[PDB]
């Protein structure tokens, strides 16, 4: 019945802080709308003794807080934060082992496709532009990837334990990186004329249909029997990596010719990714798990290869 307040801080970036005076009769709800402490919803938990001086993430309710979230996260999605928080709240009790000098995640909540994305992020050259991703990535490379993993989940709109694709995942991660200088040129072969595309940005590091890069630049028969069934070949690449992608098929991975690749077992209704990286030998990372051999054969879905500048000569 006596008035008893604490002092806390709100935030949508965890950096710019904001002094509030909070009442211990009233929920966090009734003051700041939805409020989170480290992933946990306090929207209902009344202001405790132990919460004084501590930072609560809120929802961009005012305008300053719109400006901060935008500048931090590059998105105005009405539920982004809550999506971050729900997921932060799982991913902080995930473990993140050093495996062969890279940060991976231990299997939890069907994070297989995340472990593999993470391991790929750390072997390819790419710069995120959302400060939020720059910070969390930096921490992730340091083995505290909890923040990082909750954001991916946030930015791809997957919730913890939800069915997950690596190709799409990385699309979403490509959207928010700087991949401008990225240029690809393509032409079509065989009867009936000949018509050229040249792709840019994400569209220029990503190809669906074949895992083999060499097979891209030699050509592929593609669905396009316009009268002979045409072949697709790369003419120019300008990009620091490339990402080839197909339906899961059995594929042999040859030391020293690619950088890293993604394997998948199961159907479209459950399954598991592993990651294969090419060092002094071939390393197969499965969450906390690490095997090796000289050769690999298996169900491959995406492969990554080192790039700078290829110009065709094939015609
Ligand atoms: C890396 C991503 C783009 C790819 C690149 O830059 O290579 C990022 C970086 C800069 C970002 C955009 C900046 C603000 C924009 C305001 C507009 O009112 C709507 C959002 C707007 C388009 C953002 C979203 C996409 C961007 C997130
Ligand atoms: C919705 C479910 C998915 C969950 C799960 O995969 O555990 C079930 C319902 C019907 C099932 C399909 C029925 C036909 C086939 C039978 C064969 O024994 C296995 C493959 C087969 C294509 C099934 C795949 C799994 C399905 C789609
Ligand atoms: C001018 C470029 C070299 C720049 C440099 O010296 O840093 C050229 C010359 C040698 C080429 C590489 C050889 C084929 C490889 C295929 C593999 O699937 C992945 C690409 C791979 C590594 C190519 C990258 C582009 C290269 C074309
Ligand atoms: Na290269």
């Amino acid at each position: 019945m006596e008035v008893r307040t604490i002092k806390v801080f709100t935030t949508v970036d965890n950096i710019n802080l904001h002094t509030q005076v909070v009442d211990m009769s009233m929920t966090y709800g009734q003051q700041f709308g939805p409020t989170y402490l480290d992933g946990a919803d306090v929207t209902k938990i009344k202001p405790h003794n132990s919460h004084e001086g501590k930072t609560f993430y809120v929802l961009p309710n005012d305008d300053t807080l719109r400006v901060e979230a935008f500048e931090y996260y590059h998105t105005t999605d009405p539920s982004f934060l809550g999506r971050y928080m729900s997921a932060l709240n799982h991913t902080k009790k995930w473990k993140y082992p050093q495996v062969n000098g890279l940060t991976s995640i231990k299997w939890a909540d069907n994070n297989s496709y995340l472990a593999t994305a993470l391991l790929t992020l750390q072997q390819i050259e790419l710069k995120f532009n959302p400060p939020a991703l720059q910070d969390a990535y930096y921490r992730a490379r340091a083995g505290e990837a909890a923040n990082f993993c909750a954001l991916i989940l946030a930015y791809c709109n997957k919730t913890v334990g939800e069915l997950g694709d690596v190709r799409e995942t990385m699309s979403y991660l490509f959207q928010h990186a700087n991949l401008d200088s990225c240029k690809r040129v393509l032409n079509v072969v065989c009867t009936c004329g000949q018509q050229q595309t040249t792709l840019k940005g994400v569209e220029a590091v990503m190809y669906m249909g074949t895992l083999s890069y060499e097979q891209f630049k030699k050509g592929v028969q593609i669905p396009c029997t316009c009268g002979k069934q045409a072949t697709k070949y790369l003419v120019q690449q300008e990009s620091p990596f490339v990402m080839m992608s197909a339906p899961p098929a059995q594929y042999e991975l040859k030391h020293g010719t690619f950088t890293c690749a993604s394997e998948y077992t199961g159907n479209y209704q459950c399954g598991h990714y592993k990651h294969i990286t090419s060092k002094e030998t071939l390393y197969c990372i499965d969450g906390a798990l690490l095997t090796k051999s000289s050769e690999y054969k298996g169900p491959i879905t995406d492969v990554f290869y080192k790039e700078n500048s290829y110009t065709t000569t094939i015609k």
